[PDB]
């Protein structure tokens, strides 16, 4: 079973933890990758109830099972915050436009 499941993306724990990791690190250099510069901050313009404190910062997952380097990111992303803690893992997929809907 999934722990967290964006569409048809299945991704376990270890996936999330994993792909959080990579993106606090570069958060933690000022560095970012791609043409959207991950991670960066994630406005929750959507209002998701997160249960740890903002500021908050998006990072792509990837169904790959791959960190993120580069090219398109994919609908998914884990979002983290300055504590390194898990706000949540949230998607673009059966969402309107560039809008984000929560993985269950
Ligand atoms: N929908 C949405 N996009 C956000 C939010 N915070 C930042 N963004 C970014 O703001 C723009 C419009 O949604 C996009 O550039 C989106 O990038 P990502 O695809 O990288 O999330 C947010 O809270 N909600
Ligand atoms: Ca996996």
């Amino acid at each position: 079973a999934c722990d967290y499941t964006c569409g048809s993306n299945c991704y376990s724990s270890s996936d999330v933890s994993t792909a959080q990791a990579a993106g606090y690190k570069l958060h933690e250099d000022g560095e970012t990758v791609g043409s959207n510069s991950y991670p960066h901050k994630y406005n929750n313009y959507e209002g998701f109830d997160f249960s740890v404190s903002s500021p908050y910062y998006e990072w792509p997952i990837l169904s790959s099972g791959d960190v993120y380097s580069g090219g398109s990111p994919g609908a998914d992303r884990v979002v983290f915050n300055e504590n390194n803690q898990l706000a949540g893992v949230i998607t673009h997929t059966g969402a309107s436009g560039n809008n984000f809907v929560e993985c269950t």
